């Protein structure tokens, strides 16, 4: 239970959407993040997979603004204070809005993993996971936008899943946040993307999984192919 109240992004602080104020308004403020309804602080499990709640988080609607950063830079995601008990990988993906962000359909987002860490240290389950040095680093999450990636209008979206619960089906809960990026001073690269949803099942292996048994056949990190 948690969200993301800022971003850093090419050194510079974006304010992002401020779920326990931001849906008690008529006109919130603009922000370069997406809105959303979890005003529970809660997640989308596995009923949710194939629903547009998975996309950008519950009833997510565009965020208006967009925020610069230089391919190659590091993008730095600022949670309120992660539960240790929710122990999970920590993944990040690229959408091309091919044009502005603002006024992207959510639904044609098409979402390349750039970056994901998973089980760090499974020798005493339930394990150290990337959760657990996001905790660790003041809870925040640090991401290398590729240098490679082509210039271009993206909704990064940032997921922790939280696996504490996720032995049983639809027991995973995933806690998406989008934010309106430019990326700038580029490559040629993109990856192909997958639909939001089509990134997850409740019967994937690194979803339906038991995080308190032995993980000496580790841990299988979820959504399609790491960008390379
Ligand atoms: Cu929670």
């Amino acid at each position: 239970h948690g969200f993301v109240s800022g971003i850093v992004a090419d050194g510079k602080y974006y304010g992002g959407y401020l779920v326990n104020q931001y849906p008690y308004m008529s006109n919130p403020p603009d922000t370069i993040a997406w809105s959303t309804t979890a005003t529970d602080l809660g997640f989308v499990d596995g009923t949710g997979y194939q629903s547009p709640d998975i996309i950008c988080h519950r009833d997510a609607k565009n965020g208006k603004l967009t925020a610069t950063v230089a391919a190659g830079s590091q993008i730095e995601f600022q949670w309120t204070t992660w539960p240790e008990s929710h122990h999970g990988p920590v993944i990040t993906y690229l959408a091309p809005c091919n044009g502005d962000c603002a006024t992207v359909d959510k639904t044609t987002l098409k979402f390349v993993k750039i970056a994901a860490q998973g089980l760090i240290d499974g020798s005493n389950p339930p394990g150290v996971w990337a959760s657990d040095e996001l905790i660790a680093n003041n809870n925040t999450w640090t991401v290398t936008i590729p240098a490679s990636y082509a210039p271009g209008n993206y909704v990064l979206r940032h997921e922790i899943i939280a696996l504490h619960s996720a032995g049983n089906l639809n027991g995973a809960q995933n806690y998406p946040q989008c934010f309106n990026i430019q990326i700038t001073g580029g490559g040629s690269a993109q990856g192909s993307g997958t639909a939001g949803t089509s990134l997850y099942k409740n019967t994937d292996p690194g979803i339906k999984f038991d995080i308190y048994s032995d993980l000496s056949g580790g841990y299988p990190i979820p959504g399609p192919a790491l960008f390379n």
